[PDB]
């Protein structure tokens, strides 16, 4: 007969915790009976408990420069377990907001690149690229190229084909884009090649 086991995806006393991923808690040999997370001013963080009670996860954006307190209780045939932990999230030197072109909902020509322009210097171009997901349909191969320290573009080898959906997810919220420059938020754009 085992006592329930709680496992969180963050450690107690962690610092610099990145806010580009949710925080989770799992139970084994039992189910989650209560999970709460609050910030340093006592504001609850939204989360979702799976219907089977085995996993809870945050469902909204954690803030920069915050201390979060997580409490969980699991209950099983073998008794109860509780855990509390506290951690601190990333403290950016600066924030940068990206702007994507073409604009959301636009219909554009066969020579138009995807362009992602950040409003501050990007010292880690590789980190910025990794945070950007391009979807094409019909699918075509393409690649990123930087114009300068602020603007990265993406295109196929030659021209686009008319009737192509292009989806651009710029997910740099929580990502250190070099020298403590973090994404201010995520951006989502979808357009069509006419």
């Amino acid at each position: 007969l085992l006592v329930p086991k709680l496992t969180a995806s963050v450690t107690d006393g962690a610092v610099g915790v990145t806010v580009d991923a949710p925080v989770s808690v799992t139970a084994a040999d039992g189910v989650l009976a209560a999970v709460t997370m609050v910030n340093d001013n006592g504001r609850p963080v939204a989360g979702r408990l799976s219907p089977d009670g085995l996993r809870w996860s945050t469902t909204e954006q954690l803030g920069y420069n915050r201390r979060y307190t997580l409490n969980a209780t699991a209950l099983g045939l073998g008794g109860a377990a509780t855990r509390q932990l506290t951690f601190q999230t990333s403290s950016p030197a600066h924030l940068t907001m990206p702007y994507v072109m073409p604009g959301d909902g636009e219909v554009v020509g066969v020579g138009e690149p995807v362009a992602i322009r950040f409003d501050e210097n990007i010292a880690d171009r590789g980190a910025a690229e990794k945070a950007i997901k391009i979807t094409t349909n019909p699918p075509v191969e393409g690649a990123f190229y930087w114009l300068n320290n602020r603007e990265v573009r993406w295109r196929p080898e030659h021209f686009w084909k008319p009737g192509t959906a292009v989806d651009v997810a710029v997910n740099t919220y929580g990502v250190d884009l070099g020298e403590g420059m973090f994404g201010e938020d995520n951006v989502q754009t979808h357009f069509t090649i006419g």
